[PDB]
């Protein structure tokens, strides 16, 4: 009966077939961050501040509880997202080949940031040394992963959650191009000589090349193991001394390398992994990968190479490992990482992969960054009760040193430098939310820009570098 609901109420902006438009995407997938009590309760109330409406007036409970279970059953088929699809959603508003190649303003295009509003689902372009907005934009609903550049940190390519990809070229402040890639959509990756972009789906099950100037399509290539059986890409990354993309598989035994310093990379280089692997972060040097199980088996470290299993890291929790950083500690590498489930930041040393020790938090964290010119590890317990200070972990003596708490109640994560790492800038993940600008070396703030709930921000000059 649900159906029927959908159609008379729902579709006029979450698409036939729940697949989108004035609205977001409404597949099973695209709610797996939402409890069916929840998208209850927006259904009903509707979302304050959007176009999201309450049908509170229009609906009893039998007929609430209907549209909650069409919403979140399995379709009778798999929808689909074709070549044609792809090339259909194209769209154009300033071709590169029609814009010039120089700035449009004073700020050092090196030193930009860009400033993720997840609230309101927008960005800004911020300059790093006034730290103060160039430019802001409406963006696709739900973007998610960082924002990848172009070599010389010109153009920036997005992914949102429900498949589109958009190109803004930061010189000109103008989107160049967009397209739908697939349905559900994890992340991308451009290719370190600026001509490809690789989009990882996990609706469909398959990775879609692009070309990197205007996104036109290039090849869908199907995610699935040499025996044919299909399979969710769990994300791809750019592995640039090796001029190749490199993809995790989430439900095959497989890892795939695509190179593409012969051309555009639709080739797989198939490597047999023992256990699955939903993300994974390279070595300073790309010879080696280090993965993380979905199964609490610990990490795995993989020769990229030959492809064998050369350690494996027993890991508390289940680590992030995508996100962690590497630095010289006794000039011997050494990597961390935040936690998913347990409150620690595991720390291992690269030479013997022998984990050092862990760091004991008040709580698991999302995201971990540094800077050449901080002497800190900056962290976060973004999934704990205890979420409203950001952590900095002294690189030397593996101890929080310092802790920054820019809202206190409110939740606090995420952290990006200036080029020069004279500063930092954190997010206060709140409705009345904040860009919070602080002197890396002092550890005061200097600057507060009030947002709605930004996420991730973004320095061309370190992303480039
Ligand atoms: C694989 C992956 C990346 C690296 C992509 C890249 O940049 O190439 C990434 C990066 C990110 C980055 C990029 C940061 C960066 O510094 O590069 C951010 C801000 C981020 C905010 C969130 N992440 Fe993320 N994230 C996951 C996966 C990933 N996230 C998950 O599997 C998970 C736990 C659940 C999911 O449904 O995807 C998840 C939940 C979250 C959130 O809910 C966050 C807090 C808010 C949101 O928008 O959904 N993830
Ligand atoms: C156009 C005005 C819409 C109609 C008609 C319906 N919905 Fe909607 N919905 C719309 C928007 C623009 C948004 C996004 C709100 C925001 O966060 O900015 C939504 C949101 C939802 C959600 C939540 C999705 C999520 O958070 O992942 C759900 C579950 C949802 N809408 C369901 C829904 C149903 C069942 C509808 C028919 C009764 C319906 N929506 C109508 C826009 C519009």
């Amino acid at each position: 009966p649900g159906e029927a609901l959908y159609r008379q109420h729902c579709q006029a902006c979450h698409g036939a077939g729940r697949l989108g438009g004035s609205g977001p995407t409404l597949l099973p997938e695209s709610l797996s961050r939402l409890k069916p009590a929840q998208a209850r309760e927006v259904i009903l109330h509707g979302r304050p501040a959007t176009q999201m409406a309450g049908f509170a007036g229009q609906l009893d409970d039998a007929a609430a509880d209907a549209l909650v279970a069409y919403l979140y059953q399995a379709p009778p088929r798999e929808p689909q997202w074709s070549a044609e699809d792809i090339r259909a959603s194209q769209v154009q508003p300033h071709p590169l080949a029609t814009l010039p190649s120089r700035p449009r303003f004073e700020a050092d295009p090196l030193n930009l940031f860009v400033v993720v509003e997840s609230g309101d689902h927008h960005v800004t372009i911020l300059d790093g040394d006034r730290f103060e907005p160039i430019a802001r934009f409406p963006s696709r609903y739900a973007l998610h992963g960082g924002p990848k550049f172009s070599p010389d940190g010109r153009l920036v390519y997005f992914a949102s959650r429900d498949g589109w990809v958009t190109l803004y070229d930061l010189y000109n402040l103008k989107v160049v191009a967009e397209v739908r890639a697939g349905l559900n959509t994890r992340n991308l990756a451009v290719s370190d000589d600026g001509r490809w972009v690789l989009v990882g789906n996990y609706l469909p099950g398959n990775l879609v090349l692009l070309d990197a100037r205007d996104l036109s399509l290039v090849q869908v290539i199907p995610a699935a193991d040499a025996q044919g059986q299909a399979s969710r890409v769990s994300a791809v990354y750019t592995a640039p001394p090796r001029h190749s993309f490199v993809v995790a598989l989430k439900d095959v035994h497989e890892l795939w390398e695509l190179p593409y310093a012969n051309g555009k990379p639709v080739a797989p280089k198939r490597l047999a992994v023992a256990d699955y692997l939903d993300d994974f972060s390279f070595s300073p040097d790309y010879r080696y990968l280090l993965g993380s199980s979905r199964q609490a088996r610990g990490g795995e470290v993989i020769e990229l190479d030959s492809g064998a299993r050369v350690a494996s890291i027993p890991l508390s929790g289940m680590p992030h490992l995508g996100s962690g950083i590497y630095w010289k500690r006794d000039g011997r590498w050494v990597f961390a990482t935040p936690n998913i489930s347990r409150g620690v930041i595991s720390v291992i040393d690269l030479q013997n992969w022998k984990p050092l020790k862990e760091i004991v938090t008040d709580g698991p964290g999302f995201f971990m960054r540094s800077h050449a010119d901080s002497p800190y590890a900056w962290t976060d317990t973004f999934l704990g009760k205890k979420h409203d200070e950001i952590l900095l972990i002294d690189k030397q003596t593996l101890e929080i040193a310092h802790r920054l708490r820019p809202s206190p109640g409110k939740v606090a994560g995420h952290v990006e430098f200036t080029r020069d790492g004279r500063y930092a800038l954190l997010s206060v993940w709140d409705r009345d939310g904040a860009l919070v600008v602080y002197d890396a070396h002092s550890l005061e703030e200097v600057k507060r820009l009030p947002m709605n709930k930004p996420s991730g921000k973004y320095n061309v000059g370190n992303k480039i570098g």
